[PDB]
């Protein structure tokens, strides 16, 4: 019984140990960005188009050489296992079956080749390590298991001051592993070039929020971009990926698929956001509450209620495709 | 004793079952939509003028080839014998007395020849049938019984997701019925021109939200619009009508009456309503809470209220008649 | 020991039966005006000026003829007996001696000959009456008696609906009269016409909120305007004078005097209200309250508070003169 | 353990007297330009950029001729013993210690010749004097104890009325005195020329907001303005500084150093100014928290904490330099 994404919220926050909510939960510094993903978002309405032909609604769409049942893939989250013991592998099972990619983490508490196993064409996001040649080989593991996309994470030069963690002196379990490992340096355009050149998948650039970034990612040969503020635990002040995201789509002008994430918590917000030019989103906390509330199952019935939320929401505007939602005009409110 | 319309919401609250006043008070998914009509409101302030002549104020309109004592008709909401037992009788028997239009619904709890048989110069509200055949023989019945003006409902392609039903697992009591009836199927605007061809009565397209879907009424041959997003009831995140109704009413240039609803509560709301340009307004839930609160002897009270309050906030605005209202100027305001 | 007008207000609430406080605090219908009186000041942010000469700060002003203390005067505010035994000559004579100009009202519950024998070079407020000849005697006695301009009251067609008044069924006790009395008709520009034929003191109407509402009164004759939305208890919705106050003030370009009201409660507020343009502003509550808290001299010691204030808020931007205060700019800001 | 500059205002809390701490917090009036510093830097957000070469990050400056290690100082901070017992000397030993730049009071608790004695290259704040030639003695005193750059205080003609040391009848405790003296008089722009005539240290202006302020600082030879509305403790409605900010910066044109104050509690906050156009910051009141919490260690502990949090700003945004971070774009949001 869950009719919207805020149930499992409560249900995740039940069944969590706190300092591991407040790993998920959280963001860095005063967690400014973190709460204005969600303002942000609630800022947006849609002007909805009526009388439209609806009888064969579609809410598919192709993105990076396949189909996808919605247009929204499951964000990379490391260490999975934290939150259910199945960790990945329950979250990949069910974004398999509800035909929605399933992004593997660097930093997975599952090997990368156990979770692609699953099947369900998977992406690989990718944390730039040491030397290019580690880095390099994850990529290559990557595309050997079957993964159709590198997502490489572009705005963690380091990671971010959480301080509910700092606060709570959390640490990982002994019990979780970066099970892709037996170091990491901050990422360049040079680093980029060198997967660009290292593999034939499309690598999507994750964290860009700059129109020029934007733009360069497409000269270098990015396949797309997530406009992203990482959830809001990288730069406390950045500003919202949904804030950039019309600007940004404007400025490639069909030169990547641009995907935005941020406080996705509804098929409604999936319809904003398609309103204001994205390809598709990614959404993260969500699917990990769904996961701790009641493993696989639980991701299942969240990738459902998704699912009839983002059908339910493109009908009532109009909207017989995703195609048709990008056309959609917003106006910004208040509150 | 009632000096607000708020006074009626509170002693509705009172005799209501719960879940009934939930399904009447409720909007879909987080009612952004339903709170933003609100909102919308209540930041829109009257440039009021003074010293004119106010020695024959007057409140009447004429639309749809009527007078009307008030720029405002009661709204359509389905199955008012939820409300109080004698239900749509009552309900137009009060706005008959008034001399305000009442709209019959398609799914009304009382037949539409019963509630047309009251007098008062009706309007009926469709919601479009599984086949064309049925659905214009609701229109010929309506026609056929006096009604004045097809209200053609656009907006519902189906019913949006109302969660409060969902949690309260809401369902029509047995003593509540379809009266109209002894199997819906989404509106386009082949269903539009199919009504417009099989009746001489204006019809207006209710829940009409973009610019260009009032311009495309008008070209229908719409005698009217509503703008409106149908009490935030239906998509969650589709803007308030209120926000759109300026640039509406500057499309359409006078090719069809606009009107607009959502949220007004008082006369100075209506007063904003036709500055902004309306022709007119619908009330909904207010019209329920005081058939709830005291049957058709409330119903009466809260129009004569009404009245007052439209009289009132005229005058002081320096408005002798509903065309010098729309003239008035406006300005947007915080919170 | 006061050091904010808030004090006083505490005061007064203390003192004052609860019907006769709603009676002074209240607004009309929602109270959306009264509200947006105080936000739409809070909004305001000046830019002061630096290193300027501030070797002869003044807060004087010429208005109308004469030298006041400060760039402010006493608001109308009807049968002050209400708040006070001395009601009416105690707030004059606290005027009179702080060099303030006391507004003596048509609704007086001390008669206008009286309070004007007090001193302090008084001005006489109009609400219109029945025949023109009758409103014609109040003027000519005000100019008898020695009253300085005539403040015509041009927002008050009818009395506004105040909901605390109908509420609490509050009625003028049997011990405070109408003392101008031993009946009123809506005022037109006729109306201003026939005064301004009447007397040779400047016309000065009271309730303008339109830029044309304020050219015609210039082109009318007038004296001088207040740009005022009758603190909220007239039209529930319409804009605050404050907001209105800058359009204003460019149209009139000199050509009479622009004074404003509505929510101040400090020096500071008087400098935001000269930085928009104001030649003055009027104080209504406030000084009501100190009449309440401390009849005569609670008035006073308003008054000093206020001058103290205007004279700090003056020199810490840097203006020698309220000319110059007219000249600082402002900036827009948030909550 | 201290991970945010909040948990020094909690602990500053704990242990002084509550009518010092309302010294330290307290601004002028109803505290709306204080509390409009916090807000205004709230809505600020920052576009990071990605992917560029972070191998030498440094947060070091140039300014008035020597090497800070952050783009900040510390505010100048009358009395400071009322804090700490080691006052001024406690706070500059930790500012030299963190490569930090202090600015001496003309109000120092602790004479200007002993803190000078401690090093770490100095700023000394005026305060114009009664007479000219005594001010330039304070100057002169300044210049030859080592002291680099003159803080003339340009926003207070007098000392704005601060509410709550009213209320609390605050004074000096007899054990806290002016340790540079054994009176005041308001600066002008004359003063300012016998400043710049008689010392060939950098005059820095700090109290600016007008635009054209700016501007003829540059023209009188000002090297450096603190764009700054002194913690909303003079004028009550002045503007804050850090939305002046970016204007002034453009209308200076690199004519001379432009800092900021007001609100800067993080080094997010730090980040935001210099990406408006900020040189510098100052910051007052954490110092003092930090200072009243655990004397110099407790301003050792704040400053590197301000440090780290500058350095992952930067870098999360992007920023090899200062000089990157000014050329960072930012958007305003609400909230
Ligand atoms: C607990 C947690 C772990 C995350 N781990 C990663 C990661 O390893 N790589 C990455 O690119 N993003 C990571 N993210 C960021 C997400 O991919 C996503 O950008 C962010 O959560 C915003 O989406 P949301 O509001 O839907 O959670 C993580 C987020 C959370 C909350
Ligand atoms: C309980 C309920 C039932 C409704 N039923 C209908 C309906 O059958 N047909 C229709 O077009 N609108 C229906 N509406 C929408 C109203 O006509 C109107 O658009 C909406 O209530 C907004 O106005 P309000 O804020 O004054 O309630 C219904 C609304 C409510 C609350
Ligand atoms: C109790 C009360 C009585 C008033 N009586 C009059 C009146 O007789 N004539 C008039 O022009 N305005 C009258 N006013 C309006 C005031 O002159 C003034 O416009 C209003 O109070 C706004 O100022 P404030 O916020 O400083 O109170 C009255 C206001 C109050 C609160
Ligand atoms: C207790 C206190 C004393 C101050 N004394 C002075 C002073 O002597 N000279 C001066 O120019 N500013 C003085 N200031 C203003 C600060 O230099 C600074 O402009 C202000 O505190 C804003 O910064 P903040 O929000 O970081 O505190 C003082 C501020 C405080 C709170
Ligand atoms: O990438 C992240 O968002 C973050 O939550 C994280 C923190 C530690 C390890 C891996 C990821
Ligand atoms: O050193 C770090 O911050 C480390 O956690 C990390 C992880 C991923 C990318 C870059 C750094
Ligand atoms: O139309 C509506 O607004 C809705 O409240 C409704 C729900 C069920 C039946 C009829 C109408
Ligand atoms: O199937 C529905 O949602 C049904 O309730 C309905 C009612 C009116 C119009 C369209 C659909
Ligand atoms: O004029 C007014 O503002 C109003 O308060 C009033 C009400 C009754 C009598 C006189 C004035
Ligand atoms: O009839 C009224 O509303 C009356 O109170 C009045 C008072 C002053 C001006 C106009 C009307
Ligand atoms: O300058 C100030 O900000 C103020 O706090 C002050 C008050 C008294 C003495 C010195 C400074
Ligand atoms: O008289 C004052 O306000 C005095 O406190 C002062 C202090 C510094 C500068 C100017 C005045
Ligand atoms: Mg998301
Ligand atoms: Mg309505
Ligand atoms: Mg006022
Ligand atoms: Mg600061």
């Amino acid at each position: 019984t869950y009719v919207s994404l805020a149930d499992l919220e409560r249900a995740a926050r039940d069944v969590l140990p706190g300092e591991i909510f407040d790993f998920l939960a959280g963001g860095s510094g005063t967690e400014a960005s973190l709460v204005a993903n969600r303002t942000a978002l609630e800022r947006v309405f849609v002007i909805p188009r009526m009388l439209r032909d609806l009888t064969d609604v579609t809410t598919e769409i192709d993105i990076f050489g396949r189909r996808a049942a919605l247009p929204m893939a499951v964000a990379p989250v490391a260490y999975q296992r934290l939150f259910h013991p199945e960790g990945e592998l329950a979250v990949a099972r069910a974004a398999r079956d509800a035909g929605v990619p399933y992004t593997i983490c660097t930093l997975s508490s599952v090997s990368l080749e156990e979770i692609a196993a699953v099947g369900g064409r998977p992406w690989f996001q990718l944390y730039w390590l040491r030397d290019e040649k580690r880095s390099l080989d994850l990529v290559r593991r990557a595309e050997d298991a079957g993964c159709e996309a590198i997502v490489f994470t572009v705005d963690v030069p380091w990671m971010g001051r959480r301080l509910r963690d700092m606060r709570n002196g959390f640490a990982l379990p002994e019990w979780v592993t970066a099970a892709n490992f037996d170091e990491f340096a901050p990422a360049t355009w040079e680093s980029v070039e060198a997967v660009r050149a290292h593999t034939d998948l499309p690598v999507v650039l994750k964290g860009i929020l700059a129109v020029e970034d934007a733009r360069r990612a497409v000269d270098a040969g990015a396949g797309g971009i997530v406009v992203s503020n990482h959830g809001g635990r990288q730069l406390d002040g950045a500003v919202p990926g949904i804030e950039m995201l019309g600007e940004i789509v404007a400025a490639v002008s069909g030169g990547c698929e641009v995907l935005v994430d941020g406080g996705i918590r509804s098929g409604g917000d999936v319809l904003k956001a398609t309103a204001l030019g994205a390809s598709a989103v990614l959404v993260g906390r969500p699917v990990m509450w769904a996961l701790a509330a009641a493993g696989q199952d639980g991701v299942r019935q969240l990738l459902e209620l998704l699912a009839e939320e983002v059908r339910d929401a493109m009908g009532l505007a109009g909207c017989e495709s995703v195609g048709a939602a990008r056309r959609l005009n917003t106006k910004l409110g208040v509150v």
